[PDB]
C-alpha cells in the first residue's frame, strides 16, 4: 500500500532496492528529499525492516538523525519496530542514541516498553542515558517495573539505571512494581537499592501502595 507522496519513500518501504538504487543514482537529491510526514526514504526503510536499503542510503552519507514532524529519528523507528540489524547499522554511523521525539521518549523507551532486549543492549552499549525522562518524567525502568519485564530490568540495572527516580505523579519503578503486583520485579528492585521511603503525591510510600503478601515483605526483606 502507498504510505508516501514521494516515490523513493514508497520504493524504500516496499523493499524495491534495485529501483531505489537506479532512481537515487539518477538523482542523488532524492535520498534526502522529504514527504508529507517530513520522512526521507531512510525513515520508511527503518519502519519496514529493509536493512539492505538502509545500508545503501548510509553508504551515500544520508544524515542519520533527521526527525520526521512527529519528532522520530530513524533510530526511534528502528528501535520501536524491532529492527535489530538496522539499529546496529544506525549506531555504526553515529546515530544520536539520546534523541527525543515530540512525546519526550528516547529510542531506549520504545526498546524497554516493547521488550527489544537485544536493541536495548545495543542502545545502552552505545551510550544511551538509562535515566532519560519522558514528558511525564517516566524512565525505561518505570515501564519495565510496571509491565513486569524481569529480563529488561536486569539489562537496565547492569547499565547503572536508577531505581529511585519519581515520575510527574511522584511514583518510582518500585511504586509501579508494587501497584501492578509484580512479584519478583519489586523484590529484585529493593535487593538492588529501591527505596521504601519516597512519597508519590498521595503521601504514599511503595509500602502503602503494595498490595497483599508483599508490602511488609519489602520491609522483612530490608530488615531480615
Amino acid at each position: 500500500g502507498c504510505v508516501s507522496n514521494l516515490m523513493v519513500c514508497n520504493l524504500a518501504y516496499s523493499g524495491k532496492l534495485e529501483e531505489l538504487k537506479e532512481s537515487i543514482l539518477a538523482d542523488k537529491s532524492l535520498a534526502t528529499r522529504t514527504d508529507q510526514d517530513s520522512r526521507t526514504a531512510l525513515h520508511w526503510a527503518c519502519s519496514a525492516g529493509h536493512t539492505e536499503i538502509v545500508e545503501f542510503l548510509l553508504q551515500l552519507g544520508v544524515p542519520v538523525n533527521d526527525k520526521d514532524d512527529a519528532g522520530w529519528s530513524p533510530l526511534h523507528i528502528a528501535a520501536s519496530a524491532g529492527r535489530d540489524e538496522i539499529v546496529k547499522a544506525l549506531l555504526g554511523k553515529g546515530a544520536q542514541v539520546n534523541a527525543v521525539n515530540q512525546n519526550g521518549c528516547t529510542p531506549l523507551h520504545y526498546a524497554a516498553s516493547k521488550n527489544r532486549h537485544e536493541i536495548a543492549v545495543m542502545l545502552l552499549e552505545g551510550g544511551a542515558n538509562p535515566d532519560a525522562k519522558d514528558h511525564y518524567e517516566a524512565t525505561a525502568m518505570h515501564r519495565a517495573a510496571a509491565k513486569g519485564n524481569l529480563k529488561m530490568i536486569h539489562i537496565l540495572l547492569y547499565y547503572k539505571a536508577s531505581t529511585n527516580i519519581q515520575d510527574t505523579e511522584g511514583n518510582t519503578p518500585l511504586h509501579l512494581a508494587c501497584d501492578e503486583e509484580r512479584v519478583e520485579e519489586a523484590k529484585l528492585l529493593v535487593s538492588q537499592g529501591a527505596s521504601i521511603y519516597i512519597e508519590n503525591k498521595e503521601e504514599k510510600t511503595p509500602l502503602q501502595v503494595a498490595k497483599g503478601g508483599l508490602g511488609l515483605i519489602l520491609k522483612r526483606m530490608v530488615e531480615g
